[PDB]
């Protein structure tokens, strides 16, 4: 009784703008509706062919499943072939076992592109901060105008120094052994963390309540 | 008793400016403090002989005459504040200096009136809340040409053609064309929007202090 959701959730469109992946096998696209497509792709002689593909609605619960040119496929564009009226579509949880893996390559390259996607940028007096797209426990990433960069994951914390120099803090004990100048900027980071915390939760219930156009991504404040 | 003629000027969140007028030069500095230099004419060039110079809450002024009243002559940055200095609260400022007090206050509030303060992105138009508050001006740039502008007395309308016209009453808004009024009802709708969010993060700012929320812009250009 294995599920696909005991491998991903549906994935979520929403906000992102388009982008089109290619790989060896697949090509992946967030579309201008928030659709995202996977076309699956064989070369005849030096030549891309789309023979599949997966269109996946912006809340990741509704797959439509086709094979372009009766089964012989088109040649790999820019934007991937319509739909014709020889379709499969399925729910998310109906979704037969050998979709799955295709499936995977749009819930990973969604979660790839929504963390390194600004949901909320905040300038401070000393530095530029980003909250990513990627929730629950969201990228954040923290640009200081003298060139130090920090850059928080649900893994580690990443600290690059004006060098260039960079290390990883892969836990909570790592974090208070540093060199006090650099816990500076780590608690200037978490201070901006809190901040773009709460200023999502509250924004994010405004915007439930009313019935209008997205309050996100946000741009707070301005650089000095 | 300054206090009844004005309020202390705000020049916080505002970016760095300066005019001539026929009165002074006004400048709003990278401090956000607000600087009047008064120019007399003495050969055919510029001279300052005074300088009012103006915290950005306007509850405290500086006041230095440069070179004892003789004057440094006229620059692009204001003269460097030399012995002849006086300072006071508003409330404590000698009545010599209140109308050049004014020529700060009415400067600041021009810039503020163009200053957004939110910015708002919806399907139809691009609203702006100033930071002119209170009852800060709030105008709408539909993407197809028209505008609107509430001001806190009238209600300033652009039509695509650019015939303009104003409205003060709730007589004169009733007795337009259906077109317009769909318009209007999306720029009341975002000004709504835009005053409610202030408050939440207004609010959010007090029990926050630390680096300002505004100015804030919202969503993006479809």
């Amino acid at each position: 009784n294995r599920t696909l959701r005991s491998i991903t959730s549906p994935l979520v469109a929403h906000r992102l703008k388009p982008i089109r992946q290619k790989t060896k096998k697949a090509v992946v696209s967030i579309l201008d509706s928030e659709e995202v497509c996977v076309e699956l792709v064989k070369e005849y002689a030096s030549q891309e062919y789309v023979k599949e593909v997966l269109q996946i609605s912006s809340d990741g619960n509704t797959i439509t499943i086709y094979y372009p040119n009766g089964g012989r496929g088109f040649p790999l564009a820019d934007r991937p072939p319509s739909p014709t009226d020889n379709i499969s579509r399925y729910s998310f949880d109906n979704l037969p076992e050998k979709y799955w893996r295709k499936y995977q390559y749009a819930s990973r390259f969604v979660q790839l592109v929504r963390s390194k996607s600004p949901k909320i940028t905040y300038f401070t007096r000393y530095a530029k901060c980003i909250l990513m797209e990627n929730s629950p426990g969201a990228d954040f990433e923290v640009w200081f105008y003298d060139g130090v960069k920090i850059h928080k994951t649900e893994d580690f914390i990443q600290v690059i120094e004006k060098t260039g120099k960079s290390y990883t803090l892969k836990s909570e004990s790592e974090v208070n052994s540093l060199k006090e100048e650099i816990k500076m900027y780590m608690d200037h980071a978490n201070e901006g963390h809190r901040i773009c915390l709460a200023l999502e939760s509250i924004i994010s219930e405004e915007e439930r309540k009313t019935r209008s156009a997205p309050f996100f991504p946000i741009i707070i404040g301005r650089k000095p």
